[PDB]
């Protein structure tokens, strides 16, 4: 157990500058999001569903005709639920995957099973197909600074499934994706050969994001031992703003307000955290007022407060690797 | 059973007129705490540590030295951890071993691990080295008023050690101290021979000290069955300001607002608390800026707010035990 | 990892010579152990009744009055049961504490409580009165061969509180005794000092007596660990009526039999074995005819098989501490 | 607490003498029970398909043309199962339930599902629709005797719902009926209005009837608090054999053999055995050659085993309700 | 749900006549096995020392050099033991991945740790040096046979790892090599593609070798979906010496006779057994004399019982396989 996986602790950012920023924020296009990378998620796609594998497959589409260089794995499964033994599949897509180190963006692709009701279908369109296009688009918006990956340090991003439980919300009935990959991942030497490190080791920060997409979102600062890096998506959000790059945006509305959180929302980041992870949970207090009825969906999404947390996040991903 | 172990439901204080509020402030010197208990305690100290050994005889010599009564003990005993079989030892030092109750004040006197980093060593000012000052302190302070127990109430005194992960803060791999002697004495009969009573049962108030130290602490109310007591820290902190005993403090800075908390911090007392053990948790939210790296260091304490919580805690000590 | 434990797995016994057999079998004196050792036991003695003081104070008195140097230790501590938190009191008798390893003779000094049946009033002479007994002679009995001690090895007793149960044969009620022992000695570093040893790696072997008493015995090899000791039993049973020092003892009605077992019995020993100590557990298979009922007297325990185990013992022993 | 539930230790069976054995022998049909008992029950009947229906209703009207004033109870229950949840429904018997105290047959009606294989179907013939025909039968030879119940003390029968596994015999998918009537016995005051004792104290014995049907079967003693009534299966074997009443039988092949056994056998009564039940556990080891194969049909029974085990029980049973 | 998980309560073998059972005699060389198979395992290889990585080396090494298409796993996991994480790695090898259901034969390739005692180190001969000799031969003198796999079953090896514990048997320290492969594998689903059937669906049965190479060992017959297959291996026992193919072989001490073992010896089968798997647990019993003392050596093997085991074990293999 060498001393690399305590290099988090360290780990400081490399700020960008005024015209970085500005190229950041002209690098991204919300519509070319919306269109190529969200449309298509915005289907029924609970574990098992034929949704969850033409979402499946849309994501390793996404990714796979980019130019870095991005190991896809799939990460089948089998476990019990209250309705039998169902197969999940999370998604994994490492650069670097032999890197030490790496920085993860995470979110879940599934969707919550209910029944049609007047004809109507869930999918989930803040719950969390926005997140999962976000990411989908910032890797194809850096696609081109993440080639320098050829500190060892890179980025992984993971797409969860079976986040939601398929009848009555529980430990035994929540989150079959993740611890799955936690429980996985702890007993997984890391690098290879490694003899006392596992791949959770190596992970640097865990960033989740969740329930993104409704208007006037309100991210809290969860954890301490991540505060330092919720302070600087503060920090970023305050640039952006200050230098013209986010769209009707004032600050009495940020979205990153400091303010601690007394409870904990379940999410696919309790395998990781009560496993020492630290974990950057980009999910809002209140969630959305579609939360979990048929409203979630994309009528009710506003493409402003998208494009804007797709800046802030692809600022701060690239300063975190330095690049 | 008996009736004698509910008495900690109904016990008033003894409250402080203004007169003996000065000597009490008269009599603790933040100076001679920092010389004479704090520095010796601000080295690399984690358990089986050298630094560990060291910090464990120092606290015991500043209590050896006084001329109350205290009974010193080690509990040392062996635990399984991430990196194998390790030993630890407590330190409790109690007045009145056979007195029923017990007002009991606790910190924990180890040091996270860590490797050393850019030359630099963490030793945990704040966490926890102030707090087992604080309370040495409080016991120079208060010698010659103690004294006077040769209500069946006296006073007790626990340094945990293990309170830290070794690797990653888990419910397998924290609090190795408390969980310890929680059961122990959940399990130890109390006053010797009784038959339904443990030491737990006389535990009338557990005043757990930790992360103290930090400029502009704000301490929650957490818990309903301990809240009247936080009144009464509230109504001390105040007459002291109101009578100029309190340094460098506006009273739109209370240490101790009445907010209440949502959610709960994982701490020394958890093993107390689910044994249905009234808790205090003297632990500030937010916490220490410097939590938990290099920079919790002697440089980054502030000295004028140790000394005011050395004052308040001082008094209500006092006026619980009617002294 | 220094590898004192280990040593338990090398220790070959000093077998003793016909001679010497002759003594040791005219040392033991079944009418004193009789007389004195046990009829002072067979009373009603559940935890916590008048009895169970008595009988803890007889054992004392009686191990007290030789003149090997015993350490005697009563672990009072409390425990859940189905009637409430109640008093119990194990007794742990040790010479050279010190002496890091030790073999040990285990047997329960309580009776299963009852109510008073037709006027009839329970008593466990099987249960385990005789193995007290036993164990105690064995001590009168090799007093001045034990003398010896000041390999290094030395002897414990231990006679457990509360195996029995409250109501019913249940995890929860039953062994509140060894359960608690064997957390306790899990977690006690051995020898003073030690950093990774704790009391029961200083267990070399654990022998086991609970109803013994009854006629015409048999007693099975559970454990692999421990066959070779249950082997130098057999053969320790053999020589000896070989040598015809066995009243009323035919080879076609062994006590240690050649006969596997499969199961487990649930007992004392099961706190230890969990952890991994070795044990040689001597409780009959099938039950004594008079099992729990009010039958298990005096009247109904054979004198010549106890004084012909008293002494394979007495032997076993002494070959085990090469004396 | 009270002294009654302590009656199950002390009570005796009231032996038959040579000339009632006869009339207990010359009072049941081993034709009457193979053609109107037995045969209605050789149906595919796994838990929710129809021949549960079917068996559920048989077992109901062959007791409820019985004069002995039985209460029948369908205790229907839903519990979550490899294919989600699936209701069960156990058969309870009772004779005189305010009676405290019940001696308690059991066995299971279900069948084990399988799928259809050389279009064969499983019927589980020992597995345990004989058992099951045997406690009909009884009930039937048994009942103007029985009719004499209007100590404290009567009987039950049980036949549980789902014994067998779904899909892989383990400690979730199993026993769902008597996990769950277990655990509901547990928790219901018996006597009513009582306040310290459950249904569960109320079973004197629980002889639990499995697998049987097969030729030449050996039954072990298996569980020390039930050896004394496994030996009076031994002698009732013996003296009806003696005089003449038993056929086919050899006392070289007895059933009750005296050979105690070694691991458990998981089955109805784990539930009730861990919830300290006292337990007479007919089960053969071996098992029936044609256990869980298709050829457990009525093809492979012995009429002669079944006959005399019929006669066995019902003495034995007679016996201990002293009639 | 589908059929074939069934197929394995159908199975029956492809018996072999006396002219074939004589090739395969001849086709086994106890000689060059052990020059060539069994004698580099003799070596100090607990879990990652330099033994386990030649061990786990020369294993593959001799299976690769074999013409049949096996597809070597190696599974290196990470797991957490007494002395913190240490890095496993189990052997699979397979035939016909795909082959939906799969006859397993298991041993376990590691040496439990000792330190080194008077110089001597613990090789284990019997446990298991010889186990994997006897697979790997097994593959060599079967090797043209299993060519033919290009009823849908087909042949795999599984070396475990860190079976042994490593300092005192317990659920949390032992079998780490095969509790962690029965969890991967009772959640990955089999065939590809299946929605609700576990690689451990297709294990028709595991035949586990552990602690053979003894003289006159006695294997019992612990599980009854398992006794149809033993019953398998005395018949091919007592056919083999009705041609006296075998030596030094008796019938008055045949290795597989009809005596059912009470309970069970926990082995890597038990993270099988309890997920419902078939196992040919064979360990005899009474676990050799050499059993875990440094005499585990070359020099108590013997030659001739393995030879014949060789042959009744390849023969079996062959019957199941219907070659
Ligand atoms: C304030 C808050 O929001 N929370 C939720 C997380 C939890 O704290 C942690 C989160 C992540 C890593 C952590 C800890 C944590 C808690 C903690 C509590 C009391 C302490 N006293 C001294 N160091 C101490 C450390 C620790 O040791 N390592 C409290
Ligand atoms: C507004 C707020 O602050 N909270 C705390 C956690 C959450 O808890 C719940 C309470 C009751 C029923 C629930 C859930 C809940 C939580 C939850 C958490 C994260 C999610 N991401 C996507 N769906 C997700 C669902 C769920 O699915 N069903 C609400
Ligand atoms: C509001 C809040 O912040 N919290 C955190 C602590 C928790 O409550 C307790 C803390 C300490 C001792 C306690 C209880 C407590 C809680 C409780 C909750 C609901 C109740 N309804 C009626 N009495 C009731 C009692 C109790 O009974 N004894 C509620
Ligand atoms: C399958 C098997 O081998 N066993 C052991 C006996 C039986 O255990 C019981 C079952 C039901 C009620 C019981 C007990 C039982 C066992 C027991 C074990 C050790 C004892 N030492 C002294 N009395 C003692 C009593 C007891 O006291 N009450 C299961
Ligand atoms: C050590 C010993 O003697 N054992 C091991 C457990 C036990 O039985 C089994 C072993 C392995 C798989 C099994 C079952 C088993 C047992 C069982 C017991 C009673 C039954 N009554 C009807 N079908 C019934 C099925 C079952 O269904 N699947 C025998
Ligand atoms: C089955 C049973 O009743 N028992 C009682 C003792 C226990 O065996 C042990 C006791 C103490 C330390 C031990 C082991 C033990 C047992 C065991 C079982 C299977 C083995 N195969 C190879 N070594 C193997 C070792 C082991 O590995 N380390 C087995």
């Amino acid at each position: 157990a060498s001393a690399w996986p305590e290099e988090k602790n360290y780990h400081q950012p490399a700020i960008l500058n005024s015209s970085a920023l500005r190229q950041i924020a002209e690098g991204t296009s919300i519509s070319e999001m919306w269109q190529n990378d969200l449309q298509p998620l915005l289907i029924e796609r609970y574990p098992g569903s034929p949704g969850s594998y033409a979402a499946r497959q849309h994501i390793m589409q996404r990714i796979q005709r980019l130019q870095a260089d991005w190991v896809l794995e799939i990460d089948t499964f089998l476990s019990q639920t209250p309705y039998g033994y169902r197969s999940f599949s999370n998604i994994i897509s490492t650069l670097n995957p032999t890197a030490k180190r790496h920085l993860v963006l995470a979110c879940h692709y599934d969707s919550k099973y209910f029944s049609h009701w007047n004809n109507r279908v869930f999918v989930g369109a803040t719950d969390s197909a926005v997140p999962c296009a976000m990411m989908l688009e910032l890797a194809r918006a850096l696609d081109k600074k993440l080639l320098s990956l050829k500190p060892d340090l890179s980025l992984q991003l993971i797409f969860f499934d079976g986040e939601e439980a398929f009848l009555h919300w529980s430990p035994q009935d929540s989150l079959y994706g993740s611890r799955h990959l936690a429980a996985k991942m702890a007993s997984t030497p890391h690098p290879p050969g490694a003899r006392g490190t596992s791949q959770l080791h190596g992970m640097d920060l865990l960033v989740l994001l969740d329930l993104i997409g409704a208007p006037n979102p309100t991210f809290p600062n969860f954890f301490p031992n991540s505060a330092r890096w919720f302070e600087r998506l503060q920090a970023i959000e305050h640039e952006l703003h200050e230098l013209g790059l986010l769209k009707d945006h004032s600050l009495e509305g940020r979205y990153f307000q400091n303010y601690s959180y007394g409870g904990v929302i379940q999410d696919d980041h309790i395998p990781f955290l009560r496993r020492g992870v630290p974990v950057l949970h980009l999910i809002p207090s209140p969630f959305p007022e579609v939360w979990h009825t048929m409203d979630d969906n994309e009528e009710n999404l506003d493409e402003s407060t998208i494009d804007n947390l797709n800046k802030i996040l692809q600022v701060f991903v690239l300063e975190y690797l330095h690049l």
